[PDB]
């Protein structure tokens, strides 16, 4: 993803390094950072840049040039300012070495993460660090321990730019974090023809690494007049196409006895379309059960493929399915079907998550669907 000038510029105006100070550009290749802040601030300052390809490496002479692996250099110095835009994305031994190398290394990971972590130690005492990374790491469970580390490490402050880059599935978040612990600041940003302007949304300072979200009055309301979800309900998986491919009495083809293997397509806000196959895969309903017990029992069906929405539909047939979250009520629990899909897919639902959770990731993750709040007249537990 390339940077734009306005969101450079944005990140540039949030650094400050005292004269004679160390400035870094982490995988810099013609430093588009070390230049717009010497043209910002002043040249007063000692400027280095770390590149892996020496094909990229293409720094002015007022700059020095590092040729190296960021996330395996040891440079035996402290930084005062560290700005830049880490490469995104995943990676065996190379990797293997970093989750050695890396504390805050959990799941699948991704570089930008490990860029992180690394930036903020090479960090002289009070020092800052800028960057411009995804905004997944605000919800999601791979960046847990990532969110633990910066919470204990010093005070940070999120501004929420969103989808910036000309490439559209990036919703981007800009991190200033300055070694001297002291909670987190959520910040929002209005765009103009001047740049960016920020604006204060909430402060913790009292932030343990909990997820961050974009809370206001109203959804306070919501929570605390309601039970969440994950209260009420057991939250199951679907068993893949692997597992229903590898199973016989699964055939290809339809016939006598033999029900579609349902899919997200096939659920409806309020509905389930039992009619369209969009598997490819059937088979005879009664033997379901032998993949997954709960395919036996009628349950309510929350989609994670739809997006960052709420779309429900209780399985009144009890049919078997490929994917989406199925939730199985805990005992003791009395609910009313009806009225909780009706709550559940209500306009009041959709903007209560979108507020929340804006569109950080792609769809609804297991976190957001727990915390839910189901309104006390729908479900209760006996
Ligand atoms: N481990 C590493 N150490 C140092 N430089 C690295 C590096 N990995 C990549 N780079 C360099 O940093 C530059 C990539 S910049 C990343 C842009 C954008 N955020 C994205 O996701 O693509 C390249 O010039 C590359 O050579």
């Amino acid at each position: 993803v390339e940077t734009p000038p306005e969101v450079v510029d944005f990140m540039v105006s949030l650094a400050e390094a005292p004269r004679g100070g160390r400035v870094l550009e982490p995988a810099c290749a013609h430093g588009p950072f070390l230049r717009a802040f010497r043209e910002a601030h002043g040249t007063g300052y000692r400027f280095v840049g770390v590149e892996i390809d020496p094909k990229a490496l293409d720094l002015p002479p007022w700059a020095e040039g590092i040729l190296a692996d960021f996330l395996l250099w040891e440079p035996g110095e402290a930084f005062d300012l560290i700005l830049g835009n880490p490469p995104y994305g995943i990676v065996k031994a190379v990797k293997d070495l970093y989750k050695k190398a890396f504390s805050t290394w959990k799941g699948k990971y991704n570089l930008y993460g490990a860029f992180l972590e690394k930036a903020v130690r090479l960090l002289k005492p009070g020092g800052v660090l800028v960057f411009v990374v995804p905004a997944t790491w605000l919800v999601l469970e791979d960046f847990a321990l990532l969110r633990e580390f910066l919470a204990r490490e010093g005070k940070t402050s999120v501004y929420y730019l969103g989808e910036v880059f000309p490439q559209k599935k990036v919703s981007a978040v800009v991190i200033r974090f300055q070694k001297s612990g002291k909670g987190l600041s959520l910040w929002d940003t209005q765009e103009s023809e001047s740049g960016f302007t920020p604006i204060l949304w909430a402060e913790y300072p009292h932030w343990e690494g909990e997820i961050i979200r974009f809370e206001t009055e109203e959804t306070r309301k919501l929570e605390i007049s309601g039970m969440p979800l994950g209260d009420l309900f057991h939250i199951r998986f679907a068993a893949r196409s692997p597992e229903f491919k590898k199973h016989p009495a699964v055939r290809k083809e339809p016939g006598p006895g033999l029900v579609p293997v349902l899919t997200g397509r096939n659920l409806k806000p309020g509905w389930v379309d039992y009619e369209k196959n969009h598997s490819g895969l059937w088979m005879p309903k009664e033997r379901a059960k032998e993949l997954r017990d709960f395919y036996a029992t009628p349950h309510l069906v929350v989609a994670h493929t739809k997006g960052t929405r709420v779309v429900a539909a209780w399985d009144e047939r009890a049919y078997p399915w490929r994917e989406e979250f199925h939730l199985l009520p805990k005992e003791g629990v009395r609910l009313d079907p009806s009225t909780l899909v009706q709550w559940l897919n209500s306009e009041a639902m959709q903007k209560h998550v979108r507020t929340l959770y804006r569109d950080f990731v792609p769809h609804l993750t297991l976190r957001m669907l727990e915390r839910l709040p189901v309104r006390r007249e729908y479900g209760f537990h006996t």
